[PDB]
Protein backbone atom coordinates (compact mmCIF):
# COMPACT_ATOMS: atom_id res chain seq x y z
CA UNK A 1 0.00 0.00 0.00
CA UNK A 2 0.79 3.79 -0.09
CA UNK A 3 1.16 3.57 3.77
CA UNK A 4 3.75 0.71 3.43
CA UNK A 5 5.57 2.64 0.66
CA UNK A 6 5.71 5.69 3.02
CA UNK A 7 7.21 3.40 5.74
CA UNK A 8 10.06 2.15 3.44
CA UNK A 9 10.64 5.78 2.19
CA UNK A 10 11.10 6.89 5.84
CA UNK A 11 13.50 3.96 6.39
CA UNK A 12 15.62 4.96 3.30
CA UNK A 13 15.69 8.65 4.54
CA UNK A 14 16.85 7.42 7.98
CA UNK A 15 19.51 5.03 6.47
CA UNK A 16 20.94 7.80 4.17
CA UNK A 17 21.21 10.21 7.15
CA UNK A 18 23.04 7.60 9.34
CA UNK A 19 25.28 6.55 6.37
CA UNK A 20 26.11 10.24 5.58
CA UNK A 21 27.20 10.83 9.22
CA UNK A 22 29.48 7.74 9.04
CA UNK A 23 30.92 8.79 5.63
CA UNK A 24 31.97 12.35 6.70
CA UNK A 25 33.84 10.98 9.75
CA UNK A 26 37.57 11.35 8.91
CA UNK A 27 38.32 8.04 10.77
CA UNK A 28 36.09 6.13 8.24
CA UNK A 29 37.44 7.65 4.94
CA UNK A 30 39.00 4.28 4.00
CA UNK A 31 35.45 2.71 4.16
CA UNK A 32 33.86 5.40 1.87
CA UNK A 33 35.00 3.87 -1.48
CA UNK A 34 35.45 0.28 -2.74
CA UNK A 35 39.08 -1.02 -2.50
CA UNK A 36 40.65 0.14 -5.85
CA UNK A 37 41.60 -3.11 -7.75
CA UNK A 38 44.63 -1.30 -9.29
CA UNK A 39 46.04 -0.32 -5.84
CA UNK A 40 45.02 -3.72 -4.28
CA UNK A 41 44.95 -6.70 -6.70
CA UNK A 42 44.24 -9.58 -4.20
CA UNK A 43 41.26 -7.85 -2.45
CA UNK A 44 38.46 -9.19 -4.77
CA UNK A 45 40.10 -12.71 -4.52
CA UNK A 46 40.37 -12.65 -0.64
CA UNK A 47 37.16 -10.72 0.33
CA UNK A 48 34.23 -12.57 -1.31
CA UNK A 49 31.64 -9.91 -0.38
CA UNK A 50 33.25 -6.45 -0.63
CA UNK A 51 31.18 -3.75 1.12
CA UNK A 52 31.77 -0.02 1.70
CA UNK A 53 29.64 3.08 2.46
CA UNK A 54 29.31 4.04 -1.27
CA UNK A 55 27.76 0.56 -1.93
CA UNK A 56 25.50 1.01 1.14
CA UNK A 57 24.24 4.33 -0.38
CA UNK A 58 23.60 2.57 -3.78
CA UNK A 59 21.76 -0.33 -2.01
CA UNK A 60 19.55 2.13 -0.03
CA UNK A 61 18.61 3.84 -3.33
CA UNK A 62 17.86 0.46 -5.05
CA UNK A 63 15.46 -0.29 -2.12
CA UNK A 64 17.65 -3.29 -1.04
CA UNK A 65 17.12 -2.54 2.70
CA UNK A 66 13.57 -3.18 4.02
CA UNK A 67 14.78 -3.25 7.70
CA UNK A 68 17.56 -1.58 9.76
CA UNK A 69 18.54 -5.20 10.64
CA UNK A 70 19.42 -5.75 6.92
CA UNK A 71 21.39 -2.45 6.74
CA UNK A 72 23.35 -3.35 9.92
CA UNK A 73 24.31 -6.71 8.24
CA UNK A 74 26.19 -4.58 5.62
CA UNK A 75 27.75 -2.31 8.30
CA UNK A 76 28.88 -5.55 10.13
CA UNK A 77 30.34 -6.85 6.76
CA UNK A 78 32.46 -3.66 6.30
CA UNK A 79 33.85 -4.33 9.80
CA UNK A 80 34.36 -8.13 9.42
CA UNK A 81 36.03 -7.71 5.93
CA UNK A 82 38.43 -5.11 7.51
CA UNK A 83 39.26 -7.41 10.48
CA UNK A 84 39.62 -10.36 8.05
CA UNK A 85 41.90 -8.70 5.43
CA UNK A 86 44.05 -6.64 7.96
CA UNK A 87 44.61 -9.14 10.86
CA UNK A 88 48.33 -8.46 11.66
CA UNK A 89 49.82 -6.94 14.88
CA UNK A 90 51.54 -4.07 12.93
CA UNK A 91 50.21 -0.53 13.49
CA UNK A 92 48.83 -0.28 9.90
CA UNK A 93 46.48 -3.25 10.47
CA UNK A 94 45.74 -2.38 14.16
CA UNK A 95 44.64 1.17 13.05
CA UNK A 96 42.26 -0.09 10.27
CA UNK A 97 40.77 -2.71 12.67
CA UNK A 98 40.31 -0.04 15.38
CA UNK A 99 38.57 2.19 12.76
CA UNK A 100 36.44 -0.73 11.46
CA UNK A 101 35.21 -1.46 15.06
CA UNK A 102 34.58 2.31 15.65
CA UNK A 103 32.45 2.52 12.40
CA UNK A 104 30.39 -0.51 13.57
CA UNK A 105 30.01 0.81 17.17
CA UNK A 106 29.08 4.33 15.88
CA UNK A 107 26.43 3.00 13.45
CA UNK A 108 24.92 0.77 16.25
CA UNK A 109 25.01 3.68 18.78
CA UNK A 110 23.28 6.15 16.33
CA UNK A 111 20.56 3.55 15.65
CA UNK A 112 20.18 2.77 19.40
CA UNK A 113 19.51 6.48 20.14
CA UNK A 114 17.49 7.40 17.01
CA UNK A 115 15.59 4.34 15.61
CA UNK A 116 12.10 3.92 17.14
CA UNK A 117 11.76 0.13 17.90
CA UNK A 118 8.06 0.19 16.79
CA UNK A 119 9.22 1.64 13.42
CA UNK A 120 11.76 -1.21 13.05
CA UNK A 121 9.02 -3.76 14.13
CA UNK A 122 6.58 -2.40 11.43
CA UNK A 123 9.41 -2.70 8.80
CA UNK A 124 10.03 -6.35 9.92
CA UNK A 125 6.27 -7.20 9.82
CA UNK A 126 5.86 -5.69 6.28
CA UNK A 127 9.03 -7.60 5.14
CA UNK A 128 7.80 -10.97 6.69
CA UNK A 129 4.35 -10.43 4.97
CA UNK A 130 6.02 -10.62 1.46
C1 LIG B 1 43.46 -3.00 1.08
C2 LIG B 1 42.96 -2.61 2.46
C3 LIG B 1 43.59 -1.32 2.95
C4 LIG B 1 43.03 -0.91 4.29
C5 LIG B 1 41.54 -0.76 4.21
N1 LIG B 1 40.97 -2.05 3.78
S1 LIG B 1 39.48 -2.45 4.28
O1 LIG B 1 39.33 -3.85 4.03
O2 LIG B 1 39.36 -1.96 5.62
C6 LIG B 1 38.25 -1.59 3.31
C7 LIG B 1 38.71 -0.63 2.42
C8 LIG B 1 37.82 0.09 1.63
N2 LIG B 1 38.24 1.07 0.70
C9 LIG B 1 39.48 1.53 0.45
O3 LIG B 1 40.50 1.16 1.04
C10 LIG B 1 39.54 2.58 -0.65
N3 LIG B 1 40.87 3.06 -0.99
C11 LIG B 1 41.77 2.40 -1.84
O4 LIG B 1 41.56 1.33 -2.39
C12 LIG B 1 43.00 3.27 -1.92
N4 LIG B 1 42.64 4.38 -1.06
C13 LIG B 1 41.41 4.26 -0.53
O5 LIG B 1 40.84 5.04 0.22
C14 LIG B 1 36.45 -0.15 1.75
C15 LIG B 1 35.98 -1.09 2.64
C16 LIG B 1 36.87 -1.81 3.43
BR1 LIG B 1 36.12 -3.09 4.61
C17 LIG B 1 41.44 -2.46 2.45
Amino acid sequence: SMQEEDTFRELRIFLRNVTHRLAIDKRFRVFTKPVDPDEVPDYVTVIKQPMDLSSVISKIDLHKYLTVKDYLRDIDLICSNALEYNPDRDPGDRLIRHRACALRDTAYAIIKEELDEDFEQLCEEIQESR
